[PDB]
């Protein structure tokens, strides 16, 4: 028989992909970026009017 | 009657073709071949990284 040094190999190239998550709600909801310079002086707040009745 | 020499006939090229088998699962399965030299000095074992979280 052949008795020799043993090694432990790891295959960094082959990764066992396990998880795949979808994010539809964050894609449907709209994104807005108010001007940062005005946001800083306000408390990071914008006020929007509501439709009048 | 007619006592003459007898023969035994084997239709060699006429095989009966009794079996048909199919292999779906091993066809659908992945097939991996690591480097052989590194495999020998391991216990025929490779470690594979899992996707990080």
């Amino acid at each position: 028989a052949l008795n020799e040094g043993q090694i432990v190999t790891l295959a960094v190239d082959e990764i066992i992909e396990t998880i795949s998550a979808i994010t539809p709600m964050a894609q449907k909801a709209k994104k807005y970026t108010p001007p940062a310079a005005s946001m800083q002086r306000s408390s990071n707040t914008i006020w929007m009017p509501v439709e009048q009745e």
